[PDB]
């Protein structure tokens, strides 16, 4: 489905893997892994296709664990919007999605606004804004 897409950071030449709905780490990049796919349901929330879950964290704190859970339009731990170059974070804070930092294999929220917390559609040189909504 073109609504389908692979989040790609380019540092690390890696895609966001979800591996449980209480882990979501990065791999090689393959558009053929459902694992990797993931697409936006809403303005806000993206969904992970292999898990039919939602991203999201357990609350807005520096170094939270990004993780999978029930979509819910309500909440506001799984609402994510799009900043400048491709920064991508928590809706309405200053907290970006984030990898790379401390051998952590789990997406973290993280302060650092550096190449860590920007990333593409996999395939093109846009944000993931790019795939969905507003």
């Amino acid at each position: 489905d073109a609504r389908q897409f692979l989040i790609y950071n380019e540092d690390h030449k890696r895609c966001v893997d979800a591996l449980s709905a209480i882990s979501v780490q990065t791999a090689t990049c393959n558009p053929e892994a459902e694992s990797q796919k993931f697409r936006w349901v809403s303005d806000s929330q993206i969904m992970s296709v292999a898990f039919k879950l939602c991203l999201g964290v357990p609350s807005k704190t520096d170094w939270a664990s990004v993780t999978l859970y029930a979509c819910d339009s309500k909440s506001e731990y799984q609402k994510w919007e799009c900043k400048n170059d491709t920064l991508f974070g928590i809706k309405g804070t200053e907290l970006y999605f984030n990898y790379g930092n401390r051998q952590e294999k789990n997406i973290k929220l993280y302060k650092g606004s550096g190449l860590w917390s920007r990333w593409k559609v996999y395939g093109t040189t846009d944000d993931l804004c790019s795939r969905g909504y507003e």
